[PDB]
């Protein structure tokens, strides 16, 4: 089998991206987060307290012929933002672009954190990293991928983000047609439960590469592009007026200015973000200061591929026994 959806972002600033997904019977779309970061698929719901739902989709499980209460299971969750949700769970048919799982654990939000609450465009999250990451207790579970895997064609799925436009999620296949050149595959390390490998070094515009190993995760659920301090300043260092402020909590530059591209190593290969890609917009409106899409990992304790980095590419998440990430030039 396959599937193939189309993801939208939320906002002018790609910010996020929703993927309409089919739960139960009959069927309730909901527009849900796809997130190679993390490992639970969460919804809110008829059981989210009514003050926390601001205009949301809900999962309404006693409408649905083929929800059944996983008995005793709960789930919490919290994400490298603060933002965090829970609740119980039940098991449902969840579809995804044709592709269609039964019993797949469906996250019912009993709570959700405020940034959630004001987000009125996401439904939920759909985890993609690898399950040992999920929180569902007593009973850990699948992911919508690992329930899929065996079914699909090839046990792949491609994200394919847009640049201030819609892009695809494909599961199970490689649509050839959606990149150039060659699509460069590097090893991934699962220990952490990501999509976690190492990057070959980087360049800044049009300056020379520098070969240096940055060790992160491809996480389709980040915004930005996090990476060491001393990448993100030589990075920065190019852009007159642009600096880190603590009080806006990363780097900002001039809104007047023009930004250099950024490439990040794949093996031998190249992927070059466009300077715009690197632009999320004045840091509050009307505001001459902008937000930098580049920034330190440095608190983080790991490196983030986030959509900066992603959007900029064609990415195979490859689950393969051995699982490797590719990523081709688009
Ligand atoms: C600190 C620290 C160390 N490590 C935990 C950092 C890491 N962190 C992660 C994710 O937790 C997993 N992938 C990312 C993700 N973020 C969201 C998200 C979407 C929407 C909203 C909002 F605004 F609507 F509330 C909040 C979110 N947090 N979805 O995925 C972030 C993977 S490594």
């Amino acid at each position: 089998s396959t599937g193939s959806a189309t993801t939208t972002p939320i906002d002018s600033l790609d910010d996020a991206y929703i993927t309409p997904v089919q739960i139960g019977t009959p069927a309730q779309t909901l527009n849900l987060d796809f997130d190679t970061g993390s490992s639970d698929l969460w919804v809110f719901s008829s059981e989210t307290t009514a003050s926390e739902v601001d205009g949301q989709t809900i999962y309404t499980p006693s409408k649905s012929t083929t929800a059944k209460l996983l008995s005793g299971a709960t789930w919490s969750i919290s994400y490298g933002d603060g933002s965090s949700s829970s609740g119980d769970v039940y098991t449902d048919t969840v579809s995804v672009g044709g592709l269609t799982v039964t019993g797949q654990a469906v996250e019912s939000a009993k709570k959700v954190s405020s940034s959630f609450t004001e987000d009125s465009t996401i439904d939920g999250l759909l985890g993609l990293a690898f399950s040992t990451l999920n929180t569902v207790s007593p009973t850990q579970q699948k992911t919508f991928f690992d329930n899929a895997k065996a079914s699909l064609d090839s046990p792949v799925f491609t994200a394919d983000l847009g640049y201030h436009a819609p892009g695809t999620y494909n599961f199970g296949f490689i649509d050839t047609t959606a990149y150039t050149g060659s699509i460069t595959y590097t090893a991934v390390s699962t220990k952490q439960g990501f999509w976690e490998w190492t990057s070959t070094g980087y360049a800044v515009g049009s300056g020379t590469f520098k070969s240096t190993s940055i060790d992160g995760i491809a996480d389709t659920g980040t915004t930005l592009l996090y990476l060491p301090a001393t990448v993100v300043s030589a990075y920065w260092a190019q852009v007159s007026g642009a600096k880190s402020s603590s009080s806006v909590g990363g780097y900002v530059f001039p809104c007047s200015a023009t930004l250099p591209s950024f490439t990040f190593g794949v093996g031998s290969a190249r992927i070059v973000i466009p300077g715009d890609y690197i632009d999320f917009g004045p840091i509050s409106t009307g505001s001459s200061s902008c937000f930098g899409g580049i920034q330190s990992s440095a608190g983080i304790g790991i490196n983030i591929f986030g959509d900066v980095a992603l959007k900029a590419a064609f990415v195979v998440f490859n689950g393969a026994t051995t699982p490797t990430l590719g990523f081709a030039s688009k």
